[PDB]
């Protein structure tokens, strides 16, 4: 058909109501009276009564103002019946479009936006982002397009133009330079959005930016030069602690100190760090020792764990140390294999005039010499002059003496001012003299009767050679009660044989030898005889 | 075609709206999309929006509740066009019928109906008529048919069921008996009408009935026996008035009294009625008279103008009258032609001893007798004894006496106690005596000279016969100066003639007559003579 | 709805254009002016402008002629808008069907169809098949149904009604009889197809049929009787070749000849066939031989490889052969163990008068007898009379003679007219004569001195028994130089013993024996003696 165009109507209209929109006519009215009515939402349906028609003229009206924001369009159905009561025309659809008007102010997405950036970054860096909206049209008008802006950053210091915002997108960026968490950490700037691309109505928001941290700062010592005293030897011990103040953020690696000495003399120092006021705690690496050095001039520089965000001054601490003195024990010089001395020494004679030395050249402390180790008592010392003399009777020949030795240990004490011990061994070579003289091996025989065979006997000397070289056998009172002497060819033994057919048991034979001579006297080597033929038998 | 049935819908429907009625489909939809719309009253025409269709499904709906009472039917036209824009199917008529529901209470034609009936009527008599209506259907349901009834007549007295009403027609009739305007004249009864032949809903009205009047009552006298006094004679006059009280309606013929005496003695009484308290006003018909009766016992009954609507007691009034006395004039008995008396009566003699009578036997009142009528003075009366004597000289012979009469009238007066007159005539026969005597007719002649002829002369008597019978003529001194006497044969005249030739004029002749005798003397009848021959001539 | 029926329109319509089809009206025109338009293919869409409507009346028209063959149907959409500009009725679909008309001539599937069948088949046999089409309707009309037919087969010979075609299917079949590839191998017939079942329009095609082959023909010889000459013996050799002509198809088994002789005399003939003009090549099976037969009358029939498609005449070839002569070598009759002849024969005496025979009775050819084999020269032949005489000295006794034999072979030659050899052996029984006489075995002794034991000696004869029967020993000059003779009992040896004690070595003994007598003289059997006792010892 020839339909009927949609009807545009403005919003928030205002004048004298009613307002005729249009007029409709059924031509089938030649016959009876026609009754015009109309139906739909806004008509008889909810919102009832916005539009109504004059049953007799065919006029359509808007009865009151409208807000497209509420309902932006309506569709209606129109009718025409006869007085008799019958419909005449197939109904007719009707449309109305509600044209937008700038009745709406915009509104920010949130009531407050927050942001953060680091202090050391470069100009032209994107920080935050902000939103807002207008409910009016924005597809055929500007009643709903906004334009963003900024008008007041607080801390109007260092300067007041650190940022800008993209008018269309509302994004903010760092424009200037001079950000420092250490002086001004959080800005509060006021934003506004406007109707018709900055032309219409405006509103406010608030965005707040916190500033991350940077290693803008270096560490600073609170003393620059310290001093402490120290002892030579127990040690590995705490000398002095140090103080400092970095200014970036505390629990952070831009706040933790790292040290080191420049030069470690004997490399006898270690230094650690501590999460207190991360003071510098210095200590001794390997004890000290001395009388060698009293002075210690060393320097320690301090850094952070992480590198610096800028060239900065490295700052050292210069420190002086002094070693207190402890006084140590003295010592005999050697451990003496000294005196190759003979057995004939006169009880009270100079053996070893000895001396001991003591470390501490503070030496105005003497000591006393004491002896100590010990198989039995011979020797003697002058305690205030360390003089070892030889008292007593010695005898290389016999008991304690093991290999050609006699080892003895002695002491010495550090007095004068405190304490001390000195353990020193002393081996002294004893010597030989020909003391003893020759002696027979077996002392009792068992001779036989009829024809006894030679009674083997031998010789032994306690002395050391030559002193036991060859012999000379001799038979004293009974050199004839019949007894005849004899030597083995290979030196050592002697052959003892009677020369008479003598008696039934129990009787001695006086013996007498010599080796350089010395002559011993020996003696009786008794002789038990019991009935027989010729071989030395078990007796009775 | 295969059309589409009308759609019945209930009224005052109620549930969740919408409500699908039916669904339509164009089959010509194989080609494009079809758009369903619909038109008419209730559609796009006033009432707009009661029904609407889903352009894409083809469903028809009722959008809200309806009242058949407002619109009981709708007719609609349905359409289907293509997206391109062309119609596909010849439209389609659609009908909806709205089924009635009992939403309407009935209502009385008027707010109050009035009525009236007469008190004496019979049970089974139609009085009033009442109306009312219901607007719901009444041609397929009972939602609109009523049933009439009554539930409270006021004046629940004599009894409380004087009427009934026809449930279907609403007409009322008298059912009981005992209606009396005189005690309870106006009832007020409450009526009700109901839905579904007395089943549904009900309402009230009010009908008020006034009761016409009836001659239920008879008239009642307020005195039952009266008395009054009365006078004999002026009369036709008011004796006494009477009082009564009928009880029906005042200005009415059931309240106007009618009387009558039972027996009218001499028929000398009349009685009228009067629109005052319609008292009985009695009077005298024809004066009374008396000394004949003093008592009057008569009775008067009283009715109404119109007959009675019931047998009733007729009630009489018994009354007594007494006649006062007035005293009347006396009367001579007759009117007397009494005394044939002669002329010779002696002055002072009994003529008529008369008497008069007076009516009132209360008679202790005398009177006095006076005379009255009159030619001249003769007679006389004794006033305290009525005695007529005769004084004076009378004389039948002459003047007043006309025929043989003399009539006289006299009076008498009622004294003793008040007043009176009595006119009575009296004729008295006078009589004859022979008084006078004879006399000559002519007294002067004219005789002649030479030979005079007889001078005729005659005779006359004043008396009555026999007293004038025949004569005897006589001539006294001059019985001869010549004169000679003579009588006519037929008695009366006399012939006078000289006997000498005598002289010239002037001279008399002495005459003398008689009749019983009496003898008169008459006289001189002079005679004038003058010169002549013989005939009585005129003289000189 | 009340839609609107499709509109049938004829094709290739022709009269005055335009042509009103139908008129449409919107009734919603009571209000404004309505504008009628219409859309679709054939409307505003390609083919644009075939139909158009009068915006103000509502008439629809066809503007020009149509061909259903191009487009057989159209669908359109109609519209109606108001002057103000609004559509009034949902558009309306519109349809038009284009009714077919016989505007199309049919057409053959191919431009030429080919076919083939074999000559000997039976009437009522399906050969080819042909197609064609019409584009007009063929489902409600006959505008597209064809009827097939034939109207000219070429080679209107033998007869001109060899086939028919099924009018509905277009299939062709053999109806007549007389097909021969050999005379008329390929027919060319003209076909036609027609509209409305042979009623409408027609067209032509061409179908060509080739005729397969059949064994209608038998083989025919070109000579009927041949002749050839032949030789007796080298042989297995080609006698004569034969010619023939079958008429069916060449490279085919209905053209390959197969032979055979009827009777094979000694079964000495073979005959093969050859893919040349498949001539009959006859040969000799097993040489011939003769002088036995000169004539050969034999017959050979010829067939094809595959049987015949009809009874036919088998045709033989009758042939005559003649054997040329070759002349062979002669032969002695036997191989002779003939002459039991004695050693005493006189040099030049009849031994074996022999004869030889020669085959060829053409015998006017003689030969010459030559001898040949040979240990040495005795015998002799007359060459022109074959006479074996005996020249020479023979001697059964000794050298060549092995068992009692002497075998010799000789020859004979075929001359007179050509060549020849005859090898014949000849064994001749030689006989015994007593030639030689007895002789001693050892000829030299070794006798001893003191007492020599008998010198054993024996005897031997070269003759055959009785001729060597027993002996007679004799001692000639020295029958006493002392020597005494003796025979062994069992005949053969002789005991030689002295009778004197004679001398020291070197000396003979004259011996003399006999066997029939013959007497030999023998001789000296010398005797070497050397010093001794009695046993024949080794000497010196
Ligand atoms: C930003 O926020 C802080 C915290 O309240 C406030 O003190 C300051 O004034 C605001 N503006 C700037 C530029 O710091
Ligand atoms: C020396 O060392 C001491 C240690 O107690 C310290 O207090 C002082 O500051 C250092 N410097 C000097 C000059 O004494
Ligand atoms: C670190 O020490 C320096 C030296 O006096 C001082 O100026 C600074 O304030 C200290 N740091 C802090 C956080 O006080
Ligand atoms: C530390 O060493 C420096 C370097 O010589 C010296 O001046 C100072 O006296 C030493 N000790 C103290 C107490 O500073
Ligand atoms: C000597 O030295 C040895 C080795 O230690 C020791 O065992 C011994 O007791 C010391 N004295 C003597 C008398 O040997
Ligand atoms: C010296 O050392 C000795 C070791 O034998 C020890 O017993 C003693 O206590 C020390 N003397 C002093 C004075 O400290
Ligand atoms: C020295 O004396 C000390 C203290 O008893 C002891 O421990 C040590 O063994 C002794 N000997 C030496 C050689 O120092
Ligand atoms: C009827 O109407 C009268 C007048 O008001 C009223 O007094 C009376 O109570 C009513 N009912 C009857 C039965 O009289
Ligand atoms: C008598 O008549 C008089 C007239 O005045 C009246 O008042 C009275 O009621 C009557 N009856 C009697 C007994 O007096
Ligand atoms: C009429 O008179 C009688 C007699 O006393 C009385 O009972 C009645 O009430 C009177 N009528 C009227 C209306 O008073
Ligand atoms: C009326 O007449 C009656 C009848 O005799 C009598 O009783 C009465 O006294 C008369 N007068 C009066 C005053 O009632
Ligand atoms: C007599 O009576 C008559 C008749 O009425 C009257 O005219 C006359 O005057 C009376 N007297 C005399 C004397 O006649
Ligand atoms: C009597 O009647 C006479 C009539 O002649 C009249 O004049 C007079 O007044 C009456 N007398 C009395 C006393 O009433
Ligand atoms: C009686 O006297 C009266 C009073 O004057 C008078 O009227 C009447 O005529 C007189 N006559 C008679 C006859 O009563
Ligand atoms: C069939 O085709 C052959 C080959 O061209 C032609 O010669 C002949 O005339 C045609 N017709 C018949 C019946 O052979
Ligand atoms: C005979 O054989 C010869 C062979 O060369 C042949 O040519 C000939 O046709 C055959 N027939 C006769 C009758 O010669
Ligand atoms: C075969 O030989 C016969 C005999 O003459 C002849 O008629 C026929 O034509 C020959 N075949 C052919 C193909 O020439
Ligand atoms: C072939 O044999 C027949 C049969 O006898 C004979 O007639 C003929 O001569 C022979 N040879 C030839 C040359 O045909
Ligand atoms: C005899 O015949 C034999 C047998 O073949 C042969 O070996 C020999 O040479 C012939 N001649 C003689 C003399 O034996
Ligand atoms: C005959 O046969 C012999 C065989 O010994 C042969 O050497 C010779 O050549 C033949 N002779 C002839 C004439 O062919
Ligand atoms: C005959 O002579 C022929 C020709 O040399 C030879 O081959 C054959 O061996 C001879 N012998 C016989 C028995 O034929
Ligand atoms: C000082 O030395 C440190 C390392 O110990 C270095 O990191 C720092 O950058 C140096 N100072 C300067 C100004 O380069
Ligand atoms: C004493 O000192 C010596 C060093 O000469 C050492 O060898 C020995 O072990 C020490 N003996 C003791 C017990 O100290
Ligand atoms: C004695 O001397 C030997 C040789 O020097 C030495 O090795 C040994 O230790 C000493 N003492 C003993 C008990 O062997
Ligand atoms: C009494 O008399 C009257 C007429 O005077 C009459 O109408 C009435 O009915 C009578 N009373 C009775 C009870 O009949
Ligand atoms: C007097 O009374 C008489 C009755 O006798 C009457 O005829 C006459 O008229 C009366 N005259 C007068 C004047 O009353
Ligand atoms: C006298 O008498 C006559 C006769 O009775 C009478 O009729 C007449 O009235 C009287 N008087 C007169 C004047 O006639
Ligand atoms: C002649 O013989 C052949 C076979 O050699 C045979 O196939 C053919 O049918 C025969 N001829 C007739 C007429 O049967
Ligand atoms: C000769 O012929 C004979 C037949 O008797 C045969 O046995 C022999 O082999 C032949 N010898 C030779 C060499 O031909
Ligand atoms: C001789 O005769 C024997 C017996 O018949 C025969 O078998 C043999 O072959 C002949 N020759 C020889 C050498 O044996
Ligand atoms: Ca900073
Ligand atoms: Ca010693
Ligand atoms: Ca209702
Ligand atoms: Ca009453
Ligand atoms: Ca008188
Ligand atoms: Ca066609
Ligand atoms: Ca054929
Ligand atoms: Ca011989």
């Amino acid at each position: 058909d020839w339909v009927i165009p949609p009807i545009k109507v403005s919003e928030n209209e205002r004048g004298p109501f009613p307002k005729r929109l249009v007029q409709i006519k059924s031509n089938k009215d030649r016959f009876n009276k026609v009754y015009y009515s109309i139906t739909g939402q806004g008509a008889d349906n909810p919102p009832q009564g916005v539009f109504r028609i004059e049953w007799e003229t065919g006029w359509m009206l808007v009865t009151r103002p409208l807000d497209r924001e509420e309902y932006d369009k309506y569709v209606l159905s129109s009718h025409a019946v006869s007085e008799n009561g019958s419909p005449v025309e197939e109904p007719m659809e009707i449309t109305i479009n509600v044209i937008d008007q700038n009745d709406n102010r915009p509104k920010f997405t949130q009531d407050v936006f927050r942001g953060s950036v680091r202090e050391g970054v470069q100009p032209g860096t994107q920080v935050m982002a902000v939103s807002a909206t207008d409910e009016d049209d924005n597809i055929d008008s500007l009643n709903g397009v906004l334009s963003y802006s900024i008008l007041k950053q607080d801390p109007e210091e260092p300067i007041p133009n650190l940022f800008t915002i993209n008018r269309e997108t509302g994004v903010i960026s760092l424009i200037g330079t001079g950000l420092d968490r250490e002086k001004f950490p959080e800005y509060t700037l006021t934003v506004q959005a406007t109707d018709l691309e900055g032309a219409g109505l405006s509103v406010e928001g608030k965005a707040i930016i916190q500033i991350t941290d940077a290693n803008d700062n270096a560490p600073i010592f609170d003393p620059k030069t310290y001093t402490a005293l120290v002892p030579e030897n127990e040690i590995g011990f705490e000398v002095q602690r140090l103080s400092v103040t970095d200014l970036d953020m505390p629990g952070t690696p831009a706040w933790q100190a790292v040290y080191k000495i420049r030069v470690n003399e004997g490399g006898f120092f270690n230094i650690t760090t501590d999460p207190e006021s991360n003071q510098g705690i210095l200590t001794t690496a390997k004890g000290l020792d001395f009388e060698l050095r009293k002075q210690y001039v060393l320097q320690i520089t301090v850094e952070n764990a992480e590198p610096f965000s800028v060239p900065l001054p490295t700052s050292t601490a210069t420190v002086t140390v002094t070693v207190e003195d402890v006084n140590e024990a003295p010592f005999f010089v050697p451990a003496v294999s000294r005196v190759d001395v003979s057995e004939d020494l006169s009880r009270g004679e100079k053996i070893i005039s000895l001396v001991a030395q003591d470390p501490d050249k503070q030496q105005i402390q003497k000591l006393s010499y004491f002896i100590g180790n010990d198989p039995a008592r011979w020797l003697t010392v002058n305690k205030d002059n360390g003089i070892v003399t030889g008292n007593g009777n010695l005898d290389r020949e016999s008991e304690y003496v093991k290999n050609n030795t006699y080892t003895v240990i002695m002491l010495v004490t550090d007095d004068g001012v405190s304490v001390g011990t000195g353990t020193g061994t002393l081996i002294l070579h004893v010597l030989d003299v020909n003391d003893n003289g020759p002696v027979p091996s077996p002392r009792v025989f068992t001779m036989c009767d009829q024809n006894p065979e030679p009674q083997v006997l031998t010789i032994s000397d306690a002395d050391i050679p030559p002193n036991t070289y060859p012999y000379k056998v001799s038979l004293s009172h009974g050199s004839d009660l019949t007894w005849k002497a004899e030597l083995d060819s290979k030196g050592t033994s002697m052959l003892l044989s009677p020369t008479q057919q003598l008696k039934k048991g129990d009787y001695s034979i006086y013996v007498l030898l010599s080796d350089a001579q010395n002559n011993p006297q020996l003696t009786v080597v008794n002789a038990t005889v019991c009935s027989c033929e010729g071989k030395a038998i078990k007796c009775q």
